């Protein structure tokens, strides 16, 4: 049961480290931690539960954000067609992606970053991710759009990368030729 007081903030060294892979089959404690990421993402999205326990809504979360330097991520997001993508994975990795990029026109926010950081965060429009689930299933997920963006954001945390690292340092709102802007 993670709450905002368990979330570390930008500046904490753990957020810039490369997380350690998780030995499989997982220990009961590593399963507990991964499950806890997924439960926080789901719960943070019920505004009543968020207010009750002091959570901030997130559509994804990575172990390093609660100061656990291990390769674990959770994702719970609905795409533009109304389809839910809910996952809790050990050792996720993007094995291939599109050359074409996309980005949210609103920019991105991070639970560990307490301040408006303006600008487009460039992401691949399509990706393929492998990982192992809480029940030992090895999955290969072909994702696009917002779900693909969320996976890139959480996997980035496991490599010590923050979203603003992918914002153009010269003109944050540079419009990339051919890139898909996402935002209605
Ligand atoms: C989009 C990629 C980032 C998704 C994950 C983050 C939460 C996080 O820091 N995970 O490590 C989030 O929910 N960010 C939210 C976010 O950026 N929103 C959520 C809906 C889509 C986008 C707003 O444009 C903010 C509002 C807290
Ligand atoms: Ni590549
Ligand atoms: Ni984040």
């Amino acid at each position: 049961m993670i709450t905002m007081k368990d979330i570390i903030k930008e500046g904490h060294p753990t957020l810039r480290k490369v997380a350690e892979p998780v030995p499989l089959p997982p220990s009961e404690e590593d399963k507990r931690i991964l499950q806890s990421l997924l439960d926080y993402v789901k719960m943070s999205q019920d505004p009543e539960l968020a207010a009750k326990y002091g959570l901030r809504p997130g559509i994804g979360l990575a172990a390093p954000q609660i100061n656990v330097s291990k390769r674990m991520i959770a994702v719970h997001v609905t795409d533009e067609n109304g389809t839910l993508y809910s996952y809790a994975l050990f050792n996720p990795k993007i094995v291939s992606h599109s050359v074409q990029q996309c980005y949210l026109t609103t920019g991105e926010g991070c639970l560990s970053v307490d301040r408006d950081v303006p600008g487009y965060v460039l992401r691949y429009a399509r990706i393929t991710v492998t990982g192992t689930t809480l029940d030992g299933e090895e999955v290969t997920l072909r994702l696009k759009g917002l779900p693909a963006i969320v996976f890139q954001h959480e996997i980035d945390h496991l490599n010590g990368i923050m979203f603003y690292d992918r914002i153009n340092p010269a003109d944050p709102f540079q419009v990339p030729d051919g890139a898909i802007p996402i935002g209605r």
